[PDB]
């Protein structure tokens, strides 16, 4: 009944990508030339209003850093289409063959991009709840992009957020700063060694995981602005990005590539 419907024939799904609890995800052909995302309801799983609160809420929230919605199937069985990234989340990225060629440069870029679609995020007044590697796309020439697979993670929340339910774009600040450390650590969980029960006490008596090796000492500075205590303190993601796309001539002009960063 909109502008985003498609006929069923559109859809070739070529490969499987993976299978959730409510579906599968497909990599796939729309109109036999657009490589395409494909997200599978299973009937019965879940409302099929449910399900398609993601189309909605992908309509409202365009930018060239945020996940493109292309089409739904609105029937069920339902199909929702994205873009395909061809590199897939930034975690297997980072920890893939791919992981020992990126260096600061690179890395720093990555991080200026999330930046952006999450000051996209910031001026539209919505909030995350779960920025991570995990959930960033990765396509060709290094292009990242903001997104959700849906699928706690305290370790990358907020305190205020994992204790109190005090979800805002400052908690996704928060994250964000957790982000870059899978960024510089070439994706490992972070808190390595600590159980979820050991991160969020030490991290309110105070605990800030400490400067990666090799990691510039103003990038870690910017990750614990990212980790103060008081949520109005962090800085925006206005800032974030504007800092981070202006490193390497405003922050670390000296900067030299070493073994890993
Ligand atoms: C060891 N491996 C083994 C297998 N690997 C996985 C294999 C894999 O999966 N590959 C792969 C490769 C290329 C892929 N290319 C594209 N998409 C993929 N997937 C993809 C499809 C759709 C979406 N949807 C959204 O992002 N939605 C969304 C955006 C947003 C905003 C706007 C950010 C807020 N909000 N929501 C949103 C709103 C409401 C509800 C919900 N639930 C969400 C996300 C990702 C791909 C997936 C993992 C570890």
């Amino acid at each position: 009944k909109d502008a985003w419907e498609i006929p069923r024939e559109s859809l070739r799904l070529e490969v499987k990508l993976g299978q959730g609890c409510f579906g599968e995800v497909w990599m796939g052909t729309w109109n036999g030339t657009t490589r395409v995302a494909i997200k599978t309801l299973k009937p019965g799983t879940m409302s099929p209003e449910a399900f398609l609160q993601e189309a909605q809420v992908m309509k409202k929230l365009r930018h060239e850093k945020l996940v493109q919605l292309y089409a739904v199937v609105s029937e069920e069985p339902i199909y929702i289409v994205t873009e395909y990234m061809s590199k897939g989340c930034l975690l297997d990225f980072l920890k893939g063959e791919m992981g020992k060629y990126l260096r600061l440069p690179q890395l720093v870029d990555m991080a200026a991009q999330i930046a952006s679609g999450m000051a996209y995020v910031e001026r539209m007044n919505y909030v995350h709840r779960d920025l991570r590697a995990a959930n960033i796309l990765v396509g060709e020439n290094l292009v990242c992009k903001v997104a959700d697979f849906g699928l706690f993670p305290i370790k990358w929340t907020a305190p205020e957020a994992a204790l109190y339910g005090r979800f805002t774009i400052k908690s996704d600040v928060w994250s964000f700063g957790i982000l870059l450390t899978e960024l510089t650590t070439k994706g490992r969980v972070p808190y390595p060694g600590m159980v979820n029960r050991e991160v969020l006490d030490q991290v309110e008596r105070g605990y800030r995981m400490p400067c990666p090796p090799e990691c510039p000492e103003s990038l870690h500075d910017l990750m614990c602005q990212c980790w103060r205590k008081d949520p109005e303190e962090r800085p925006t993601f206005e800032y974030l990005q504007a800092f981070l796309e202006d490193y390497f001539t405003s922050t670390e002009p000296q900067y030299q590539p070493g073994e890993n960063l």
